[PDB]
Order: structure tokens, then sequence, then C-alpha cells
């Protein structure tokens, strides 16, 4: 009731409502720096990817267009990990990376297929929609 | 004790230490959005203003040389906002911004002078400057 008139309001604001998330699917290209720094400016972060069933939400919703995720590499040569500050569960990540993937500039994840194996190692400043999460509280 | 070496670990990384933070000089241009991630990283933020002395340590080591700094407005109609989410002083602003001043917006030191804040596209690449308050 309380939760239900909160969802109403961010989907008019552009938001899906997911198992106590909220989810902005943009409109328009940013490079994956900027579009974090949207996802700040609403309170939010790029997407983590916590279980099976919210990458299988991600990528239906995403409907095979590349939409950046907030996971990212510390340079060329560091380990991957989630801007939102959950920790990466990087033995689960094979069940999320398209094969061959990560190919290995500076290195950014999207999702890019309509399938589970569907995130993709790409340069950070290339420009693609993006999804923002904030849990709801 | 404790207190000297946490200064010259994070001047051993290549910060500067000034009247109770650190700030970090970048050696290579970025965006803002990509600058700012960048200072997030080192636990840090794009650095903000608060005196005048704070803004002429600034200018004197920007050396006339752009630098972004964590002042933005979401689009052309936004109020001004630092991104450390400390309050932004508009009237000490105006004794900051170059004369005449002020898609994207985003401020830049980038005069070896008090008034020295710029209005630029936050996708324009220049160094940047991070601030980290020193905790003890
Ligand atoms: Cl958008
Ligand atoms: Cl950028
Ligand atoms: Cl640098």
């Amino acid at each position: 009731s309380h939760m239900q008139s909160d969802i109403l309001e961010m989907v008019a604001r552009g938001w899906k409502y997911f198992s106590g998330n909220f989810y902005y699917f943009s409109r328009t290209p940013k490079t994956w720096y900027s579009a974090e720094q949207f996802c700040i400016s609403r309170k939010a972060h790029l997407t983590s990817v916590s279980s099976e069933s919210e990458q299988k939400f991600l990528y239906k919703a995403a409907d095979g267009i590349p939409h950046w995720i907030g996971l990212t590499k510390a340079g060329s040569e560091g380990d991957w990990y989630w801007v939102d500050q959950t920790s990466f569960n990087k033995e689960q990540s094979r069940r999320f990376w398209i094969p061959g993937e990560p190919n290995n500039n500076e290195h950014c994840a999207n999702i890019r297929v309509s399938a589970l194996k569907s995130w993709n190692d790409g340069p950070c400043d290339n420009t693609f929609l993006f999804i923002c999460k904030r849990p709801y509280v």
C-alpha cells in the first residue's frame, strides 16, 4: 500500500520494480563513467547482479541491446568489482560472461545478449544504454 | 607519531597534504565523469573549495592549467552543487568565478588567480584534483 504508492511514483519516473529494487533502463546512451554519475545523481548506482534470478530479469529487459552494468576492472590488470560496493562473486560470473569474455584500455561490463551468458567486456568510453539500481527502502 | 606516518603514506602515493586534507593533482587528463570515478576509487571526490586559503592553494598548484573540480549542475538549469555533498556557498563563489561566469556543466580552475573557475562541458578532457579529508 505504502510500498504500492512508492512503486507508482517511481514507475512514472521511468523505473521498473523487481524483487525489492528499482531499476532504471536509460533512454539515451552514455559512457560507463557518465552513466554511473547519472545513477549517483538518482541516489543509485549502475546495477550489480547478485543472483541468477536478477541476471534473468536484467537480460530479458535489456532485450539484446548493450546496456552498461556496474562492473568495472581496476585498470587493465586489476580484479573486477561492483561500483555499488557489494562483493563480486567471480566464480558465479562464469555463468554470466559470454564465453571467451572478459576478452581483456579501460574495462567495463555490459549486458548485450538475451541469454544467461550475456556480459561483454567493453571499452568504458563506448556510449551504451545503461541500467541503474536503487534498493527499495 | 602515527599522524606523521599517515601523512607521509599519502604523500608517497602522490598526494599533497594541505590544512587537514589530501589532494591528488592528476598526471593524465580525463572527462569530468571519469575523473570523479577515479577520485571515488581512491575514497575521494573531485575537490570542493570552502575558503579563500584553499582556493589560493589550488590555483597556485594548478599553475594556469585547466583542472576539474567537484562543482557541477545537472543540465543547464540545475543549481550548482559539490559532489562531496558539502554545502555550496553561492555568495562566496562570486569571488572565485572568472568575470562573466557562469548541455553538460562542470567547473574547472583554469587561471592562476583568485577569479579562476570556468563553467565547461563535462566531456572535455582536463587534468583534475581529488580531495580526501584526513581522518585520524
Ligand atoms: Cl535516460
Ligand atoms: Cl566520460
Ligand atoms: Cl593520474
